[PDB]
């Protein structure tokens, strides 16, 4: 009844707002077997991932809710969908599909609503393509506030990190579920420092979907900075989420490079308290699923205006190689909305920044 991977456990901050999850069944779908405790368990252990991390951030034993109905069981929402599976497909907005009727299945009941965040779980097909042994199918991706993965007869935690086809196919569908889930929680792509590289293996939402369960995988300091304000850790009731807009005035921005340094400094303003700053510098070219090389930087603010000031090594900058570089500072605000601004430099015409 628990899995030996869970026997190693923190006791978590009760928060005020739950992750729900959702199993999304075609009209013709079958649940795969046993999928209540197989994703209980699974579930249970990212949840674990998240807090451990956090915690080693300093943010305490926090992670995302999860609305636990009994021992090791997550209260899963099993939804029978309107459609036959084949009008929910990974491809062509069958995710925006799903979503949009989930919607309507929470207006419907909106006592199974515990937050604005999803995870919406299906089963893979069944065709000449995916099956048991290659799962897929289905909508795979974060999609605002909700992120999709899947479900399949090997999904279960006994496998992790065993060296055999199971276990290899559960780090790539379980760290696929961890990533999704991470932009799912706002977190964007970002890559692991040169140090935390060497001491902590592969940031989660970097490449961390091929290592998770098998070599180590971290969440980076920007990461848990995003985390902390995210709806879903919150410990705090009285805070009310991504309500209205990102609204910070940023002045008197600097961004120098002196040796192997570069110098960020700046002001901030904002009506709500501004938690933090995430750095992200990042190569060409800068699209949405471009920007797994974008190496972060974290600072703690905590205040509704003041300064910033951060000095970053340029030997951090582990995995860029591009004569072009752009720096992003990211504003994160207490109700978990957040401001970016960009800046392009070229490392053989550096030229300090003012203003
Ligand atoms: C990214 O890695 C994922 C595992 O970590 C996963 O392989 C994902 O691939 C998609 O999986 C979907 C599951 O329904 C579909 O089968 C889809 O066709 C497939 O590409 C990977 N993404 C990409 C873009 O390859
Ligand atoms: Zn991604
Ligand atoms: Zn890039």
């Amino acid at each position: 009844t628990v899995p030996d991977a869970l026997k190693d456990r923190i006791a978590l901050k009760k928060t005020a707002r739950q992750l729900n999850i959702v199993y999304f069944l075609g009209s013709d779908t079958e649940p795969v077997p046993d999928y209540e405790r197989r994703l209980s368990e699974l579930l249970l252990y990212l949840q674990q991932f998240y807090g451990k991390e956090m915690q080693r951030h300093g943010y305490g034993a926090r992670s995302f809710g999860l609305d636990i109905k009994s021992p090791g069981r997550v209260n899963i929402i099993e939804y029978k969908a309107k459609n036959p599976a084949a009008h929910y497909p990974y491809e062509n907005g069958g995710g925006w599909k799903a979503a949009q009727e989930l919607d309507e299945f929470f207006k419907a009941h909106p006592d199974r609503k515990k937050s604005q965040h999803t995870l919406i779980i299906m089963p893979t097909w069944n065709d000449e393509k995916n099956g048991p042994d290659n799962p897929g199918g289905v909508p795979f991706y974060g999609m605002g506030r909700n992120c999709f993965a899947l479900d399949y007869p090997a999904f279960d935690i006994k496998h992790l990190g065993q060296k055999t086809r199971e276990g290899r196919l559960l780090t790539k569908w379980y760290g696929g579920m961890a990533h999704e889930l991470g932009h799912g929680l706002n977190l964007p792509h970002n890559h692991q420092t040169a140090s935390d590289g060497k001491k902590y293996g592969t940031a989660l939402m970097g490449s961390g979907n091929y290592t998770f369960g098998t070599s180590p995988t971290f969440l980076t300091p920007a990461s848990c900075a995003l985390l902390d304000a995210c709806e879903v850790f919150s410990v705090t009731p009285s805070q009310q989420f991504y309500e209205g807009k990102p609204e910070v005035e940023v002045g008197d921005v600097a961004i120098s490079f002196k040796g192997d340094q570069i110098l960020v400094s700046g002001n901030y303003k904002s009506p709500q308290t501004v938690k933090a700053l995430n750095v992200y510098i990042q190569d060409p070219p800068y699209a949405v699923n471009q920007d797994y090389d974008a190496v972060s930087f974290s600072r703690r603010l905590g205040k509704k205006s003041g300064k910033f000031s951060m000095k970053i090594d340029k030997k951090e900058l582990e995995g860029l190689n591009n004569n072009e570089f752009r720096i992003s500072l990211m504003f994160i605000l207490a109700n978990g909305l957040h401001m970016q601004k960009h800046f392009t430099f070229h490392w053989d015409a550096l030229q300090d920044y003012r203003d």
